[PDB]
């Protein structure tokens, strides 16, 4: 263990990615942005994948916090659809650097097998909140659809339509 | 007209093997055995290169709908029919599936590609939206992406009856 030097490094990885993107993520630049010695970076994350895996892992940590601040998601007395659409609305609107950053790391799992189990983590922990309410097959669905709705906004560059989102989300539950 | 195309076919090859990282104007010119930089005459920025590559790769899907008239048939189980064309694409060699996705998902942070990624989004829409309901039309594309990435990113097999269920719930 060496939490802080390690922790500073991860934060700088996230900072480097959001700024220059996955392409601008090397040990020298993380070392620089973290302002720690190059050897400390190669010591804690031998490979770049290790570093990305830890970064994404941390980005996921934040979704949980968001679910924690919005009790309606756990209140089996509230409209899951309308409530989810809303949270997404808030996440999507309000600095895409955080959004793009997290998504870039996540989508990176497509080619880098290392990131797949950490990608799967996100999903298994998100359907968790939906599976705790509805059945498991509807959870697996929601997590999937929900992803496609964000991607549809982030990729096509067409604004987020909360009502549409709530309707399509409703068709699954 | 045939040099632009040779440069394109090349980029699709570069990505299929080195991913988007390997696409470098010189990597393409090298792959298409064309004068270095000659690629710049047709595509100024790398962004232009990718937009053309994505626009050409994105056509695969239109073809498969053609070879499966059963999807244009208003009186046919779209869900199961779709769940099928999807299992075919996700079950045989992912290099095609991967390179197309990488280019498409690249839109994420390269505004250039947004319009292309959106083109294909309505194409697929109307190409099976006109089957009434505007909503179902745009939600179809999103549910497809989700169903796909859920496979491609977590490294868990494509469950067809599951896809069908989800699709059936949408339609
Ligand atoms: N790949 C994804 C998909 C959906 C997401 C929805 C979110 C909502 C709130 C938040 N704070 C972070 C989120 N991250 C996501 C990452
Ligand atoms: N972004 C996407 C989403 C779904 C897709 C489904 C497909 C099915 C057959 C095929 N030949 C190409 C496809 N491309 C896709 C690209
Ligand atoms: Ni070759
Ligand atoms: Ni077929």
């Amino acid at each position: 263990h060496d939490p802080e030097r390690r922790q500073r490094i991860i934060d700088a990885a996230i900072r480097v990615v959001g700024q220059k993107g996955i392409a601008g993520l090397s040990h020298r630049t993380v070392a620089a942005e973290a302002d720690v010695p190059l050897g400390s970076t190669t010591y804690h994350f031998a490979t770049l994948d290790d570093l990305m895996v830890a970064a994404l892992r941390q980005a996921n940590e934040g979704f949980a916090r968001v679910v924690a601040a919005h009790p309606a998601l756990s209140d089996p007395e509230a409209d899951l659809s309308g409530e989810l659409a809303r949270v997404l609305g808030e996440w999507l609107g309000g600095d895409r650097t955080g959004v793009e950053l997290e998504y870039e790391l996540y989508l990176a799992a497509l080619r880098r097998p290392a990131l797949r189990p950490v990608a799967a983590e996100w999903a298994e922990g998100v359907g968790a909140l939906l599976a705790a309410r509805t059945d498991p097959t509807t959870a697996r669905a929601l997590v999937a659809v929900l992803d496609g709705i964000c991607l549809q906004v982030l990729l096509t560059d067409t604004p987020y339509d909360e009502e549409y989102a709530r309707e399509v989300l409703t068709r699954l539950i």
